[PDB]
């Protein structure tokens, strides 16, 4: 480990030495290699910056309490980026080579995964981008997958800490029929200007309602939204629009498997609110992040509390890190450890 | 004029001497300067990579009868990406810049703007782009704005013809409250799919219809609907979810000063298409593409001719690229000339 603010990381770029890429060229990948080249060398003419054909993965390497290194179901994170592919006409990276690329990345940067507990980790982002030449909305012929990495913080050193946001019905990040359950920058796009307007009310980001009736909850930002009621069960929102966390998934298994509770992807009216004793966002970056109030229109209501997290929060909270941070065994395959 | 296969050339990218480039640093444009490197150089953390924080424009240069070379309402384009840029949070490229920036591009490469009278063109594609270093989701503080330029040819060589289109109601390239407005990379993302599926049935591309209900006509792929009634009215759609075309607002003030037609944005419903005597798709690639058939379901309906284009999509079709080539006087404001 070398010497950086380890808890005062946020989370943002940081450019460290060793980056993993390859090109798609002739309907075959090449194997990857590692790079010192922060910088990608791309045709103006790029359908990635063109006709946003692109994608991206996040995913953490955890240092655990001997000092070895792990990977939290980097399987499912392939996986999504294959269905994302697919979406947007880009070739799939395989299971195998993109769980592979992550390994190299974090081995040839491990002196980057922040030490045992800072609660900090080495963040991945996969990139998968339409390059070459094309000026007729088409897809590319050429494609390169890139693995870099930095260092992010907790974000939650003081504890667990609810926080506000905002239900504002006049902006979509996706459509009925769109993007929206394919992690790709025009979602994100989106995004930008409600993002915008939910931070200048002193809100953290927008919860999005369904694009076709605006009455069922979607998701928070770019996290998914769950809710615990008081018979404690655990409810997320299903919908074609939305992006499938691999937390969410996380979450519904322990709930269930660890906890007893009945687990289930189903619609949350934003109609039916006091419904939930709890609620909360998650997702890679954000864990768990608990909500404590949500204004919409005139109203503004509050689950558990604005200050203070709930019980079942803390339980689903404390249980999954524990996994991902080698301090709690795991559910079979979910570990991958980085020089096996 | 070098010597290429002018009449053959299709629309594709092909790679000219100089293109126009623009860095935006510490809330500035630089004054731009033509380079000729065709390759951007950009961090693999860039925005308009990860969050779709991308935008583009498409405009033709002419030459004319006597050699001279001209724009078309350039000043709209400017426009339209500063409404763009907006949306997406990115700092806008004013419109004498764009407007001397596109001029700089086109003298520059003047001898691939094709030969009077090929009906070929010099394609302009001015790109603006969020780049340097964001990981969490936010807009870009550094940004590119670049003119590259191509020869593209009549794609009407044999005079117009009718094409067919599909309403495919189980894709939207835009939502609701989403980018459909404005033009972005994420927009056509959407449409890489529905294209793929519109092609293998052997359509020209697809129609869509509003995210919302999916009763009335958006925009046909990446060009503008336009119908023509009996009682010789010119009708456009109007929604807020879908991209205005300099091409529509052209034929819809044209239709009016010059023909003495009512000319209206208005919706234009998918059960009243007996309303429409012809119809066809218009924009800056495609000029006029007119419409022989739409299938719908089990139907196909045929405007005016699955083979002949009828008389006023003809007569508006002569009168627009006659004032763009230089031919027919022009309405005031809308020719910039080259060298002037």
């Amino acid at each position: 480990t070398v010497d950086l603010d380890w808890k005062n990381l946020g989370f943002e770029y940081h450019k460290l030495p060793f980056r993993y890429i390859s090109y798609y060229k002739d309907g075959k990948w090449d194997d990857g290699k590692l790079t010192e080249d922060a910088t990608l060398h791309i045709s103006e003419s790029s359908p990635a910056l063109h006709y946003g054909q692109e994608a991206f993965e996040g995913l953490k390497a955890y240092r655990t309490k001997d000092g070895s290194v792990q990977l939290f179901r980097p399987n499912m994170n392939a996986e999504r980026l294959q269905r994302t592919a697919d979406r947007l006409l880009m070739p799939q990276v395989p299971t195998d080579k993109f769980i592979d690329a992550a390994k190299q990345v974090v081995r040839a940067n491990e002196e980057y995964v922040p030490p045992y507990g800072t609660g900090a980790t080495l963040y991945l982002r996969p990139l998968l981008i339409g390059v070459g030449d094309v000026i007729g909305v088409h897809p590319a012929d050429e494609y390169i997958f890139t693995i870099f990495a930095m260092p992010v913080g907790n974000y939650f050193k003081g504890g667990l800490a609810p926080t506000n946001f905002l239900i504002q019905d006049d902006y979509d990040r996706a459509a009925p029929h769109g993007t929206g359950a394919a992690k790709v920058g025009g979602n994100y796009a989106a995004s930008l200007l409600p993002g915008k307007v939910a931070h200048e009310r002193q809100f953290s980001d927008v919860i999005y309602l369904d694009p076709a009736t605006h009455t069922k909850i979607e998701e928070v930002g770019s996290a998914n939204f769950f809710g615990i009621t008081k018979d404690n069960e655990f409810i997320t929102p299903l919908s074609p629009s939305i992006l499938p966390s691999v937390t969410k998934y996380s979450l519904l298994y322990l709930a269930e498997h660890r906890f007893g509770m009945k687990a289930i992807e189903g619609d949350v009216c934003v109609d039916e609110l006091d419904k939930f004793v709890e609620a909360g966002a998650c997702g890679t970056a954000a864990v768990i992040s608990p909500i404590g109030g949500v204004q919409h229109g005139d109203d503004f209501h509050v689950f558990y509390s604005e200050t203070e997290v709930g019980p079942v929060t803390h339980k689903l909270y404390d249980e999954l890190t524990g996994i991902q941070f080698g301090d709690v065994k795991a559910p079979e395959g979910w570990i991958y450890k980085v020089d096996d």
